[PDB]
């Protein structure tokens, strides 16, 4: 597995500053890098692809530079909308694996549904649907934030259902699946414990351009008490 670390891990500017923010993988991930912005109480989104690649609809004041195991995110100048916490991920392999990422303070979709309160033991069921594309032609992944915690990868399926893949926290546990006449993906989650708490997003992605994370579903809290 490949780590990323950032640095800062927070930091308050005013409008106006030049804002950089480093990254580094613990191995050499090429420029297969990708940025995500993600507001509170919000799914991540893309920024920028391939290291310095700017998103479609992303505003010119976000760059990103770097290759190997160095990396950097530039907001040129902050604006009062740009208050978020950002991720550095690499997408050279498989899985991602997510951390902490950097809190700055100053068509196609993925739904997600079935979250809710259940009792340690207990079993559930999240749903991903998928809208104006076909979910098979993709990997789906579920990744997880705890209150106050970080982003954690929990489970992927290949596209064509091919593999699955689970975080050792929950392998033996969880179940990542789909059913194609719903164009829809799953996590069934059995044994449930406290720390599975958390808000469930899923996403999709594969290999291809821009080979990252470029759809997030909006997320579905899953309480465990």
């Amino acid at each position: 597995d490949i780590q990323m670390t950032q640095s800062p891990s927070s930091l308050s500017a005013s409008v106006g500053d030049r804002v950089t923010i480093t990254c580094r993988a613990s191995q050499d991930v090429s420029t297969a890098v990708a940025w995500y912005q993600q507001k509170p109480g919000k799914a991540p989104k893309l920024l920028i692809y391939s290291a310095s690649f700017l998103y479609s609809g992303v505003p010119s004041r976000f760059s990103g530079s770097g290759s190997g195991t160095d990396f950097t995110l530039t907001i040129s100048s902050l604006q009062p909308e740009d208050f978020a916490t950002y991720y550095c991920q690499q997408h050279y392999t498989t899985p991602p694996t997510f951390g902490c990422g950097t809190k700055v303070e100053i068509e196609v979709q993925l739904v997600e549904s079935g979250g809710g309160l259940v009792q340690p033991g207990g079993s559930l069921r999240l749903s991903c649907a998928a809208s104006g594309f076909t979910i098979s032609d993709y990997w789906i992944h579920w990744v997880r934030q705890a209150p106050g915690k970080c982003l954690e990868w929990v489970a992927g399926i290949t596209p064509a259902g091919g593999y699955t893949y689970y975080a050792d926290s929950v392998k033996g546990r969880f179940t990542i699946s789909a059913d194609t006449s719903k164009n829809t993906a799953y996590l069934q989650m059995n044994s449930l414990r406290a720390e599975d708490t958390a808000v469930y997003y899923c996403a999709r992605f594969v290999f291809f351009l821009p080979y990252a994370m470029d759809y997030w579903g909006q997320g579905t809290l899953v309480t465990v008490s």
